[PDB]
């Protein structure tokens, strides 16, 4: 089986979905609402913990304001968030349900190595 | 055909080199010898061009100095390096041969959802 799970920690978390056909992971939502003060950071939580697939990586990336980027692996039982960073003068408020980042499940592979003369 | 393919542009460049049995990755290798300069920066290249399988991508990570830092994909066609930031008072020397970064190959991949209860 090559299952991703989660499960919530609190009523406030969201379910992830997909934000395109096309899509490369799930998005991640803000279960709170939180404000990250002008020329300050905010930790930004989902309520989620996520069990990845045996031998795979979970990876939050993104979906004025810079989020922090980060990688967990099948031993992982914090509850999911970003870090957010506001460059701006002006509040940011980040909406309970808003998008914060797509997490996208990855596993590193060990393809055939060879030299080639070009290309 | 999953093969991922090397190409040296010069004969400065060096084959990479799985640094160990249990390694994610192969190192890159300096091509030239490099000075960072004290609190300064340089681009260190391997003089490889590297094909990575169809659908796939090939991450540049760090195998005192912090590496920058790079995922590239199979349309790429430059050349190989890290930018090395020295944060030090004294100069660094990379010379010809020394490891600099893995290249680990990494697919995306799409497992079954579920919400559980608790993990």
């Amino acid at each position: 089986t090559c299952v991703l799970r989660f499960a919530k920690l609190t009523e406030n978390a969201l379910e992830p979905v997909r934000g395109s056909a096309k899509a490369a992971g799930v998005d991640l939502r803000s279960a709170y609402d939180v404000v990250v003060p002008a020329r300050g950071k905010a930790i930004v939580k989902t309520d989620l913990q996520v069990q990845v697939p045996e031998g795979s990586y979970g990876r939050v990336a993104p979906r004025f304001i810079d989020v922090g980027a980060g990688v967990v692996d099948e031993d992982y039982r914090g509850n999911l968030g970003v870090v957010l960073f506001n460059h701006s003068d002006v509040d940011f408020e980040v909406k309970h349900g808003d998008r914060i980042a797509q997490f996208i499940c990855e596993r590193i592979f060990y393809p055939q190595l060879v030299m080639v003369d070009k290309l």
